[PDB]
């Protein structure tokens, strides 16, 4: 929709703190911090696919809105994820071991803006069309 396309990371704030709050160790935080990923979003019928591509790490999720699915995260957490559409915004929650984190994806002007929250820590990443 507003979301379909190939998106390149152009800015990031508080990503190290967000990863620390998730309990991620130094080596994996170093890798994730210096990564400069592209995000490819596509839709076919009921199914949305989000591909992440970077020099040292690739990931992919596919899902139907409102339907819980199993996901392996970049840092190797095994989580249960649910993604819904609320007022134009894609809202994702990941649940594991009694914990949760939220990831919201929104379109604003020329930007894809992503906000990630874990407890008291908020991270913001911005992507533009490749
Ligand atoms: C490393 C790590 C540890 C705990 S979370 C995490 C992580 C890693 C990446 C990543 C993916 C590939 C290349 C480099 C980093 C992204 C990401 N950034 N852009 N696309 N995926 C991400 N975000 C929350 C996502 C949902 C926006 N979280």
């Amino acid at each position: 929709d507003a979301f379909v396309g190939t998106w390149k990371l152009v800015s990031s704030e508080n990503f190290d703190d967000y990863m620390k709050e998730l309990g991620v160790g130094f080596a994996t935080r170093k890798m994730g911090g210096m990564a400069k990923p592209n995000c490819i979003i596509s839709v076919n019928g009921d199914v949305i696919t989000i591909k992440t591509e970077s020099t040292l790490k690739n990931t992919e999720i596919s899902f139907i809105l409102g339907q819980e699915f199993d996901e392996v995260t970049a840092d190797d957490r095994k989580v249960k994820s649910t993604i819904t559409l609320d007022g134009g915004v894609l809202v994702q929650v990941q649940k594991w071991d009694g914990k949760s984190t939220t990831i919201k994806r929104k379109r604003e002007d020329d930007k894809l803006v992503v906000e990630c929250v874990m407890k008291g820590v908020t991270c913001t990443r911005v992507y533009e069309r490749a």
